[PDB]
DNA sequence: TGGCATAGATATCGCACGTCTATTATCCTCAGCGCAATCAGCTGTGACTACCT
């Protein structure tokens, strides 16, 4: 479990007062769902997945 | 006598079927500007009268 860790978007790590290192590789490349990002997947399916 | 298949008995994990509160950018209102026919005051022009010759 200790090589278990929780993640946020960089969005919410700046909402949490955190702001990411240049350079980081995306620990977690997941389902993005925002207004505007929920209304374009919901436009077309191809980019649900794709969106990471 | 003894090796073990063959099904009776039983859970067991996977696929599928219900809710739930938010990994992140709206909807009306009042004050601030604008545009077009009167109306009035600044300025020009004529009528009346003062002054140098």
């Amino acid at each position: 479990r200790d090589c278990v860790h929780t993640l946020h978007s960089r969005d919410t790590w700046l909402k949490k007062a955190r702001v990411v290192r240049l350079g980081e590789v995306p620990y977690k490349m997941v389902k993005g769902f925002s207004n505007r990002a929920r209304k374009a997947r919901l436009a077309e399916p191809q980019l649900r997945e794709e969106n990471d």
